[PDB]
């Protein structure tokens, strides 16, 4: 993507989290290309700092050990998007992205933050639509962030550009 380039080349602070298992490497893997690559989580947190060019993308798991919370409050100050990707499929586990989502979103060093919302794995038949996901994580009601949900399937990158366009 010459826009993802566009981007990167910028000087963007970038924020990828969800659940295990949500699609983040894979979304991330569709641009990155293995150009930058893949690196372990900085020592005393669960969080890889991943630097594209002029952009630093932070990306972690939320959801599991509830102690790992505290070690990402040095990450927040001065993030322009946090990208909350979302397993579609997974309507059991929607709950604690709920909770974590606006746990991370009360910390007053995200208050600049843009929220991109990926609904991935909609290429599963009998996902929750986008649009559920938006009244079940209440995203309407998020007034004092600006915030869009985009259908995506990280496997085929479908989705992903939108998602992209939106940001930039
Ligand atoms: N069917 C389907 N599977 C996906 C999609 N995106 C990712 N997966 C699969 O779900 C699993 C987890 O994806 P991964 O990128 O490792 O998620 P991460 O834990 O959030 O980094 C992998 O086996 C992926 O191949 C999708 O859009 N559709």
């Amino acid at each position: 993507a010459k826009l993802w380039s566009l981007f990167c080349n910028q000087e963007h602070k970038v924020i990828i989290v969800g659940l295990d298992n949500a699609g983040k490497t894979t979304i991330l893997y569709q641009f990155l290309m293995n150009e930058v690559v893949h690196t372990s989580p900085t020592i005393g947190s669960n969080v890889e700092e991943i630097v594209v060019k002029n952009t630093h993308f932070l990306m972690w798991d939320i959801g599991g050990q509830e102690s790992l919370r505290s070690s990402w409050n040095t990450y927040y100050s001065n993030t322009e998007f946090i990208i909350l990707v979302v397993d579609s499929i997974d309507r059991e586990r929607l709950a604690i992205t709920k909770e974590e989502l606006y746990r991370m979103l009360a910390h007053e060093d995200l208050r600049k933050a843009a929220v991109l919302i990926f609904a991935n794995k909609q290429d599963m038949k009998g996902c929750m639509t986008a649009a559920e996901i938006s009244k079940y994580l209440t995203l309407s009601s998020i007034k004092d962030h600006p915030w869009h949900i985009q259908s995506c399937c990280a496997l085929t990158g479908e989705g992903l550009c939108q998602g992209l366009e939106w940001m930039t």
